[PDB]
């Protein structure tokens, strides 16, 4: 909890592909047909879900960057003077980015 | 799988502890209330980062996406082995670069 490294989940996800990836270079050289698509089919899943996230964080541009940095700020000073009340804001927010990107999703 | 859901949950998972945080000031328990606060402070760094960087790398980016995956689907009815080592190459020097940007 205190010690998380913003970034770490597309880094565990590019960890996840090259796994995939070699696994499935083993399934083909040893004749695992079933191990090579399931492989294959995962590497794929990853690439996707990044090439997602990419598009549609450019579309949301910086503004949206502007909005998380007001979020994060917000909860900290939540956190110091135990105002349930910026909690209710910043809910409200977030919100509205998840149902937006609920969206998104099935959209497709 | 459904491209984007990874995102959707860290969303969800931002809502559960910024909720639970407004539970935990009302029942006077500041212990939790940290805990819970941290942990959706950390989410909107995860997002955060995440998106700053993904507009560096602009759409271009995009595009080495959509064909690193044909190459995949390409190497999977081929059974090359060769395809499958390229793409293990490019995902080896995003994964770098990204684990320098951190």
């Amino acid at each position: 909890v205190n010690t998380a490294t913003p970034g770490e989940l597309t880094l565990m996800l590019y960890n996840g592909c090259l796994k995939f990836i070699r696994l499935a270079a083993q399934a083909i050289e040893n004749d695992d047909m079933e191990r090579k698509n399931e492989n294959l089919i995962k590497a794929q899943n990853i690439i996707q879900e990044l090439n997602f996230t990419l598009n549609r964080n450019i579309e949301l541009s910086a503004s949206m960057g502007a909005m998380y940095d007001y979020m994060y700020r917000r909860l900290v000073q939540a956190n110091i003077k135990n105002d349930t009340g910026m909690l209710a804001e910043v809910e409200g927010y977030v919100t509205d980015f998840r149902d937006a990107w609920k969206q998104a999703i099935q959209s497709e």
